[PDB]
DNA sequence: GCGACGCTAGCGTGCGGCTCGTC
DNA sequence: GGACGAGCCGCCGCTAGCGTCG
């Protein structure tokens, strides 16, 4: 069994390593960061894990019995140290000393404080503005899914009946540490695939039901609840709990926030939130990006959202100064976490106390109807408490204001005139002594002292007793001083003691209006989209989009590939309609289907948008065919499956060269019968194909348009105005010429294309 | 800004600080790291770089008239933030504290210029430069190994080819290059790689464009490696004299790098022990042969290591690990051998002597023992280029030395006796005679004995819990210890000299005996890989015929299905259902005409094979992906001669079904007319009956087993007859009633 | 016939703070 | 001859090695 470590010699185990063993065992998967006084230390092969890792020097800690290997870091840098190893894959299990040194047991007690997961961090320092969660997954009775961000006490979940709905809603959540149920991680097969198609780090949890509801969403609940509370260390501070419906929004695949780029990239280059996202607080983003994650399917909410835009999009001056004061705001909803969960450092108070100074101002700009909460008491007894640059830690120098405390400003009082006294001694003895040098230091070593030169070595009176000696300087003591010195350390001793307390009382102070806290960062964060919104339309040329049944969209551009080229804007007017896109590669076929999409996300999300107008419907979902079974064919109808199996007359639907991959009978095939598939369904397809025939099909509902080339001057040159009408001919022949291709064998081209031409 | 440094308050640059500014200003392209005891440091805009690029703790340094911001990283730790810091694009100047108040840069860190072992690969690592004249200008440099060699190529895009073959890794283009902003628009997009600026006065001869590349190398590589440069004859190639394997092929192939899901024709073949083996080996793969006298000549060595089993087995046995010569001689050359250099140049040197035991003297290995028995006589068992330089010598090797040593040592013996003789006189078995560069040495008495401490002391020093004394017959002892531990480093340096020296005078006997070894090492290997996974030797011939080849890479994954052909200047088209065979089966031909014309064995059981000028390869995936293609195909069209194999894999695809196959048949065509090694697999059963005289089919096949389609991996003669789109998007899931309604659209066709 | 305490010099990650040599 | 390198001690805590309770 376990319970020993790497170290040679014999003998014993030390009682200190004895006590890091005792922990280090268990938590097992833990990299174990050891509290031993002003260092985290690691012995044994935990000890060279770290050295090599953090570079780290490599020593050891020698006893009688035996010696064991050494490596630690300062404390002052412990995060610094945590985030890079984290990073590279390491939980880390924090043992701190818990009770004080001044009244221990000989061998103090310690025990791990907090565990640092990648899903579980509150750590500001380690955490993306972005929200961060940790994920839970189980079976019984459908699929489980339930989410948790630590940090803000988002706390939330449903049900889903298939294997891809619960892939979809776990991607669009972005989850940084996922717990999955004993079921799934035994099933090998299972386990592959998730693993595969998610590389998040996978962590162990008892998945004993929690409160009531599905037996599903009660394990991975339970799950969530159990882990979490095992890395904070007490308590969580949770909100109430959301069993939400992904039904009711609108369906954002994993193929379409992909292949739209809304979130992550294709080409390192933007995405639709880099794009659109100017919010200038922690929470604003996140609650923007939570919009995008799951746009509405209500036309009223979304008209609600557009108004407050739209406010902010006309009082220019308005909108400059909101922005202005946000600039300073901090992350509220996270502070009143932290505090809640008795974690709140001077740094966050000092932050909250700036932050409440803004209120007001804010209260003034927007008037008295924005509901925020009335912190004038709070914020103004900050100002009285804290320092005008609050230090990091309590014990070190000056955290609160004097004149705050009368316990504290008598305490201060006293040291004042302690430290004065050695400094009239100095010119008593300069005098007594007639040594005009003679100097009065201090060092953590002697203490107080009374310094003198060689050249008034002889000069030296009996009383002074020697304590150091140096080079050419020598210091001595005198009774009076070994008592004085005594009284500063007390107060000293006394001042620190009674500091803290004071901050712990103003703390707790602000404790009490954690949820104040929480609802001004609603208010302020709703705040910071809305203008947010607003300076995107502003600054690029958006416009309210109009919902209705027929999409009518005028002048209408790609919101993030206008970012990096001279645009082309253009126009569409659907409604049900099964819309074919012909014509030549390179003229804007792909782009013109993706701005579509981007355009009805961005809408359906109550932001402005890339045209002159927009007329648009309230899709309930976007589902795409673009880019992207051992093979391509294959992998390319497994989507059109998952596709037919959910569009309705509601949902917008791109489809990007469906029936390559193949012969051109089963291609066109394939595109015949899918086209009219998605014609029957009615929903707004539109359909960009390099088969002219699905052009001429047989159907009602049948529109077509066409991009264009223009063979000129050099070779054909390709423009961006998707007109109406089918594609007249093809280019390849042509762009294989432009290529390169001889001459003979393009012409030979030419002759197969005619000869075919002639029937 | 030139004396300016990024910090507050007036007053001139320290002492300190102005010696950093004023080195950091002569390497202004490189980030100077400044040695400050055990540290490097980088001060004002450069320390925030450094702590920004790195993450480090941004701090200040700190003057009456002057701080600006520093940030550094341990002296011990720098090859491994170098690599970090190279990585990042960052091109280095090291200046250390000239072994005692005086700095200067020693090294200078650059990518394609690197010579510390620890940060390069076993491959070759080259500094290229390209410039203009009647055609372009290559040349390659490496540094590390003294490799110098360099072409001129007429097209740019033969250019490129050559320039991929070797990846290097800093290229340095002439200025008409980077003054022409669309070639380096071209090539930054085209080839990610660090770009430097450098002189490109001619060397040498031959070329206008060569010798000035040529030039840019020289000056450029002695820059670095701060003086003249060990390098072996300038070696000028024609890229005709070989198999042509241009950028498409060996992506398309994978011969050194994978289309990402790793595993390249390299790594399963490459099987050698040393770098010079593992270089050679590279070398071969880079540039295969068409001269079949050569070829048969390595097959012939091959063949012998098959046989020759124990030899075999032997000679591995004793290349484990056996350190790179090539590169070691160049360090020694350079004059920048460690201690712990020469101590893995002896452990080589001892297993040189069992080498020529098992080969004998047919192979022509130099006789190093007198080296060897001289690095056997000088260092430690162990030396320590690290620990200060001393532990370097071992006793009784030199004489003067050994003298010095002896007397220190008896003086730490004498403060070992003054130790035990004073507490056996003051009774304070305490009592410490330790020492300290601020005084020397001293005694040194714990709190409790103050009242035990006599007067023939002095005391210098007083700590926390003791302190320490003097004496007056100490200080002679002292000023003596000192005189010697000086003395001991002035001299143990000298003689690590001397005999660095002598290892240095075996340079080239280092450099042919690496060469041998490396041949060696490669004939073992290649004979090991076809002993393992049962390659055979190849027969060269007009015609081709594999019997049962495979895919020589994919086949260490999975049951492999071997497969035949028999091409003679043919058009053989492939057709089949995809996810049957068709790409994988084009690849492993070629894969295994490479194999041949490099001198290994093959994936196959019998392979005759005619000795192709090039491999031409169009497979895999602002412009449409047709376009590119296209010009890949326009490529192979103007190079393709009736002795290439090209291999064609569904062009036409990515445009109208119309143009698709029209372009597809005149381009059959024109190979079939060309008269080259044509493989093509299509979708265009057009081709298959085109009825050309010397075109050809095979196809690939799959079953309706149990649920769906079960593809067998055979290559069966003749064409196929179906299709199975509308039966694969069946298995995909697709509605029945869509499935069923595009068959009743097929047949209605 | 030896377990139990007490006193206390000393080491040691990374790194302020203190000292000292040179001018 | 006030200021600038250049480098050693010790932090906070635990231990081992010594005396000693009796
Ligand atoms: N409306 C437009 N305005 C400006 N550039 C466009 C437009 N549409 C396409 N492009 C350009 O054309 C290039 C892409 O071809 P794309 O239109 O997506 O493919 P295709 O027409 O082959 O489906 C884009 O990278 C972009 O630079
Ligand atoms: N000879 C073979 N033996 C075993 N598997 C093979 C063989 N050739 C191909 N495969 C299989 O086919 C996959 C590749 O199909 P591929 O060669 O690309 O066929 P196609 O181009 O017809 O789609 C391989 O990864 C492997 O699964
Ligand atoms: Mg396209
Ligand atoms: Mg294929």
């Amino acid at each position: 069994m376990e319970g020993m470590l790497k170290g040679e010699g014999p003998g014993p185990l030390p009682p200190l390593l004895q006590q890091y063993v005792e922990l280090r065992d268990q938590y097992p998967d833990y990299l174990l960061l050891f509290q031993v006084g002003d260092f985290y230390e690691c012995f044994g092969e935990d000890a060279e894990r770290l050295a090599r890792a953090l570079g780290l020097v490599l020593t050891h800690k020698t006893s009688k019995d035996f010696t064991t290997p050494m490596a630690g870091i300062p404390l002052r840098a412990f995060e610094a140290y945590a985030e890079r190893l984290l990073k590279m894959g390491f939980r880390l299990a924090v043992a701190d000393q818990v009770e004080p040194a001044e009244e221990a047991e000989g061998l103090v007690r310690r025990e791990v404080t907090q565990l640092l997961t990648p899903g579980t961090l509150l750590q500001e320092s380690l955490l993306p503005r972005e929200a961060n969660y940790l994920a839970a997954i189980a079976t019984g009775d459908g699929w489980g899914l339930a989410f948790l961000d630590v940090s803000t006490g988002e706390f939330k979940g449903t049900v889903l009946k298939s294997k891809s709905a619960l892939y979809d809603e776990l991607f669009r959540h972005r989850p940084a540490e996922v717990l999955l149920a004993p079921e799934l991680l035994e099933n090998g097969a299972f386990l592959d695939e998730f693993r595969k198609r998610f590389p998040v780090m996978l962590s162990e949890a008892p998945f004993e039901p929690e409160g009531e509801g599905p037996l599903a969403l009660r394990r991975a609940r339970g799950a969530l609840l159990a882990y979490a509370q095992r890395t904070q260390g007490g308590a969580l501070s949770l909100q109430p709990f959301r069993f939400y419906d992904p039904g009711a929004f609108m369906r954002l695949p994993e193929a379409t926030l992909r292949a739209l780029e809304v979130f992550e990239p294709l080409r390192g280059q933007d995405t639709l939130f880099s794009v659109l996202d100017e919010t200038r607080t922690a929470p604003g983003r996140r609650l923007l990006q939570s919009w995008l994650r799951h746009p509405l399917l209500d036309r009223g909410p979304l008209e609600a959202r557009l108004d407050r835009v739209e406010g902010f999009v006309r009082e220019g001056a308005l909108r400059e100064g909101v922005r202005r004061l946000l600039y300073r705001l901090a992350d509220l909803e996270r502070l009143a976490t932290r505090l809640e969960l008795g974690r709140a450092s001077p740094k966050d108070l000092g932050a909250l106390r700036r932050s409440l100074q803004i209120l007001p101002e804010l209260r003034a700009l927007l008037g008295e109807e924005v509901g925020l909460p009335d912190l004038s008491p709070l914020k103004e007894e900050l100002e009285a408490a804290l320092v005008e640059d609050p230090p990091l830690k309590v014990s070190e120098g000056g955290l609160i204001r004097e004149g705050y405390d009368p316990d504290l400003d008598a305490l201060r009082a006293a040291h004042r005139e302690g430290v004065a006294y050695f400094l009239e001694l100095e010119e008593r003895e300069r005098e007594r002594t007639g040594i005009p040098t003679l100097k009065v230091g201090y060092n953590a070593v002697f203490g107080y002292y009374l310094e003198v030169t060689r050249p008034y070595y002889e000069r030296v009176p009996k009383e002074y007793r020697p304590v150091q000696t140096l080079k050419d300087r020598q210091r001595y003591t005198l009774p009076e001083m070994k008592e004085k010195e005594r009284e500063v350390y007390r107060l000293e001793a006394l001042i620190r003691r009674r500091e803290e307390e004071v901050f712990l009382e103003v703390r707790e102070r602000a404790k009490r209006q954690a949820e104040a806290l929480r609802e001004a960062a609603r208010i302020l964060a709703e705040l910071d989209v809305y203008a947010a919104l607003a300076e995107v339309a502003v600054r690029y040329g958006y416009v309210r989009p109009r919902f209705g049944d027929r999409l009518q969209i005028r002048a209408g551009r790609h919101p993030v590939v206008e970012r990096r080229t001279e645009f082309v804007p253009n126009d569409l007017e659907m409604a049900h309609e099964l819309v074919l896109i012909t014509g030549p590669n390179m003229a804007g076929k792909s782009t013109f289907l993706r701005q579509t999409a981007l355009i009805a996300l961005l809408a359906q999300v109550g932001s402005f948008v890339p045209a002159e107008e927009a007329h648009l419907p309230l899709f309930d979902g976007i589902y795409t065919r673009i880019g992207a079974g051992k093979s391509t064919f294959m992998v390319e109808m497994e989507e059109v499956a998952l596709i037919l199996k959910e569009a309705t007359e509601n949902s917008l639907v791109l489809l990007d060269e469906v029936g390559r991959g193949t012969s051109s009978l089963d291609g066109v095939a394939i595109a015949t019968a899918v086209a009219e598939a998605l014609h029957e369904r009615r929903a707004y397809t539109l359909f960009a194909t390099h088969y002219f025939e699905l052009t001429a099909l047989g159907l009602p509902r049948l529109k077509n348009l066409h991009v264009a080339a223009r063979e000129e001057a050099g070779g054909l040159v390709f423009y961006h105005q998707v007109l109406p009408g089918p594609a007249s001919k093809s280019y390849g022949v042509e762009v294989a010429a432009m290529a390169g291709l001889p001459k003979e064998v393009v012409a030979r081209a030419r002759a197969l294309l005619q000869a075919m031409a002639a029937r």
